[PDB]
């Protein structure tokens, strides 16, 4: 008993071919049997022949006879059938309004999630079906995830480094970062966890979370969790107030945070506010700023990575009282400077999946682009705030979605936050980019901000492009431009001093072959989110959408403080950067 994800109908009607098993109402259940292959229906009991040795389970074929369901075949004389009247039977009949279409939730309850089209209508359907779908979504890739064979430690060639035996009758998953296992110990009658794990083709390389004497017979599944259902909006109604509502702004501030007074005064004059911040521009700053302006603000900071979270605690470990704060940790090394599992501490730093039930006067999510609407509704349903800030960048990576295949995702389908920021524009917007030689901050002021991001340092002149296709090779999931590493190691030859360069590609298997011939530090463009060195050497590796994408390659050029070289594939990007072309030797 339930409530009808197209009309709010009470119900004792789920579909139980849709995987979610979402509440329908009499009317709007019928519409979904009818119109697709799901036929299968749950109630107090399932809509299935409860005849021995029937198999009957479609809704359309089924009687109530007795207190019992049956087929034609199986029916006592006396019955009606469960799905007549342009509706299906069930608790509730009485009270139930349908919908005009049922097109909507239909496409979510069917779809494969392969198609860029799926996600666009998960993030414009109604705020109700915005749940389903992402509920939906994120069971089809906990499942997707079963789908791959185990990987087995059949030799131990070194350390850091293994021999893999696959599941036969199954694929396997992609040997990149975007990919964490677990480990597995061979034991009496089951088997204990081992920490979770990377690979990356040698023979594999292994990143585990602990070290270990791992020996054969140990073995890695993508550890996959159960999906909750959802109940909170993605957001919630917006409110805006005529004063500072529910907050006391200090007297004294230091002229550090002085460039946010005003933002911070609009955090307090709405429900919720957006803030875009590319990088470089201080969105850390920001958010720890936001508790110094509001000092007696109890302030939740959450992120959906650890990683992003202890950027925050990093910020709050300069600036805030150690005691007045403390770090969520569910039962991964993060953060260890405050007191851990303390809820009801002022600053609460803790990952969306392992936030507490809770109030606070400002909850500040941190790494918007990153989050999916699941994120967005567990943050509702788990923290009743005075105001919400959301923080990040439409322009920068959102969370990996494995089974897209047809179609790019565009920044105002990441996500609900993002759409507004896409839509209507961003509440607040850091308009100086700090780390950033002018040349980088140019281009993707251009590229992506609108003409809006603003340049602090000057022109470096150490920004440099080339255009050079080279050749592509594939391996099993990635791609190598053997070439465009050859055009950098000739280069490095002629400026040595480029030796302090971090190398960055957008493939795993391009950053492998890097490491070998040039010996530089490498990242994917995925990997060096939220990083800074001094030199970057990119190359495109390939001219792909993914190595296109508009936001890998803001990303991927604005981890540069005062350097970098791209060797580009793609004519496009490359006529783009605002940076002193090279010729090829
Ligand atoms: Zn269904
Ligand atoms: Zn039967
Ligand atoms: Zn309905």
């Amino acid at each position: 008993v339930g409530a009808c994800v197209l009309c709010n109908s009470q119900t004792s009607l789920r579909c139980g071919a849709c995987i979610r098993r979402p509440f329908l109402c009499c009317k709007c259940c019928y519409d979904h049997v009818i119109s697709t292959s799901h036929k299968l229906v749950l109630s107090v009991n399932p809509y299935v022949c409860n005849a021995p040795g029937c198999d009957v389970t479609d809704v359309t074929q089924l009687y109530l006879g007795g207190m019992s369901y049956y087929c034609k075949s199986h029916k006592p004389p006396i019955s009606f059938p469960l799905c007549a009247n342009g509706q299906v039977f069930g608790l509730y009949k009485n009270t139930c309004v349908g919908s005009d279409n049922v097109t909507d939730f239909n496409a979510i309850a069917t779809c494969d999630w392969t198609n860029a089209g799926d996600y666009i209508l998960a993030n414009t359907c109604t705020e109700r079906l915005k749940l389903f779908a992402a509920e939906t979504l994120k069971a089809t890739e906990e499942t997707f995830k079963l789908s791959y064979g185990i990987a087995t430690v059949r030799e131990v060639l070194s350390d850091r480094e293994l021999h893999l035996s696959w599941e036969v009758g199954k694929p396997r998953p992609p040997l990149n970062r975007n990919y964490v296992f677990t480990g597995y110990r061979v034991t009496k009658n089951s088997k204990v966890q081992i920490g979770e794990y990377t690979f990356e083709k040698g023979a594999v390389v292994y990143r585990g979370t602990t070290t270990y004497k791992l020996n054969v017979g140990d073995y890695f599944v993508l550890t996959s969790h159960t999906v909750m259902p959802l109940s909170a909006p993605t957001l919630v109604p917006q409110e805006h107030y005529v004063r500072i509502t529910g907050l006391y702004p200090t007297l004294n501030i230091s002229d550090e945070f002085s460039s946010n007074v005003a933002n911070y005064q609009k955090v307090g004059m709405q429900k919720y506010s957006t803030l875009q911040g590319p990088p470089g521009t201080g969105k850390s700053h920001f958010a720890i700023g936001l508790a110094l302006y509001y000092p007696s603000a109890r302030i939740v900071y959450t992120a959906c990575s650890h990683a992003a979270v202890d950027a925050l605690c990093e910020k709050a470990l300069k600036y805030l009282p150690i005691d007045k704060c403390s770090r969520i940790i569910p039962a991964v090394e993060c953060f260890d400077k405050f007191k851990v599992n303390s809820t009801l501490e002022q600053y609460v730093f803790c990952t969306v999946n392992a936030l507490p039930e809770t109030t606070a006067d400002i909850v500040v999510f941190d790494e918007i682009s990153m989050a999916t609407n699941y994120d967005l509704s567990v943050v509702n349903a788990r923290l009743r705030a005075k105001h919400y800030v959301y923080i990040g960048d439409p322009a920068q990576l959102p969370a990996p979605r494995t089974l897209l295949t047809k179609g790019t995702l565009e920044p105002e389908y990441f996500n609900s936050v993002c759409r507004l920021m896409k839509t209507i524009g961003p509440d607040m917007f850091l308009g100086t980019c700090r780390r950033c030689p002018a040349e980088i901050v140019d281009t993707v002021s251009a590229l992506v901000y609108d003409n809006k991001l603003k340049a602090h340092k000057d022109k470096s002149a150490q920004c440099f492009k080339m255009f050079y296709k080279g050749v592509i090779t594939h391996d099993v999931s990635s791609a190598i431009n053997r070439p465009q590493i050859g055009v950098v190691r000739e280069f490095l030859t002629r400026n040595p001093a480029w030796r302090k360069a971090v190398f960055i590609s957008p493939y795993n298997s391009q950053n492998a072959v890097a490491s070998k011939i040039l010996g530089l530090p490498t990242q994917t463009v995925d990997s060096s989110q939220g990083s800074e060195y001094d030199y970057v050497i990119f190359t495109q590796t390939t001219e792909t959408a993914h190595s296109c994408n508009v936001n890998r390659f803001n990303v991927a050029i604005t981890r540069a403080k005062v350097g970098i070289l791209c060797i580009m594939s793609d004519r496009d990007l490359y006529d783009k950067l605002q940076f002193t072309s090279l010729e090829i030797p």
